[PDB]
């Protein structure tokens, strides 16, 4: 048993809810919250801007130190950093940004990072301002992630479309 409430069960391991991932993290304080990161860990907008704002910019300060030491992530890659006031850990995952021309085949590699963690609270990778089709992102998630993933979908309209079109 875990603390996640109000989710619709899609598969053995994938759950979904219409929720603000920031508000959900603040309420649950999960072991792992996933950030929709870019390779520079520049948390300007979308999910990353919202998570970082909720940390009072502490996520960005930690991220800048990480990049100064390690250099940029790979598209499809990840790193584990603090979850600050939102979670124990933040798994920063870089899905391909379609609005920058990145190979959508890298979305499966991105979701494979989730398999290193038993339970996660996550957004749909490469959705929103990353430009991918969220229906596709949910299918790759279901077909790739084997650990228990709780998906927060901000937009109620999109949530309902994802549920009603799910195979
Ligand atoms: O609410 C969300 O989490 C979400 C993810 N993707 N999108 C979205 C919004 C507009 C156009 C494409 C995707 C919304």
């Amino acid at each position: 048993v875990n603390s996640f409430s109000g989710y619709l069960k899609l598969t053995d391991n994938v759950y979904i809810k219409n929720a603000d991932i920031v508000e959900e993290a603040k309420k649950v304080k999960p072991t792992v919250v996933v950030n929709a990161a870019n390779v520079y860990l520049k948390h300007g907008g979308g999910v990353a801007g919202a998570l970082n704002k909720a940390t009072n910019n502490a996520m960005q300060v930690e991220s800048d130190d990480y990049i100064a030491t390690n250099g940029p992530l790979k598209v499809g890659g990840s790193c584990v950093l603090s979850g600050h006031n939102l979670a124990k850990h933040c798994l920063h995952v870089v899905g391909p940004n379609v609005n920058k021309g990145e190979d959508i085949q890298l979305l499966k590699s991105a979701y494979e990072n989730f398999n290193q963690h038993e339970v996660l609270l996550a957004p749909l990778l490469s959705a929103g301002i990353f430009g991918a089709d969220p229906i596709h992102s949910l299918r790759v998630c279901v077909d790739t992630v084997r650990t228990n993933v709780y998906l927060a979908v901000f937009d109620k309209n999109l949530y309902d479309k994802l549920v009603s079109s799910f195979l």
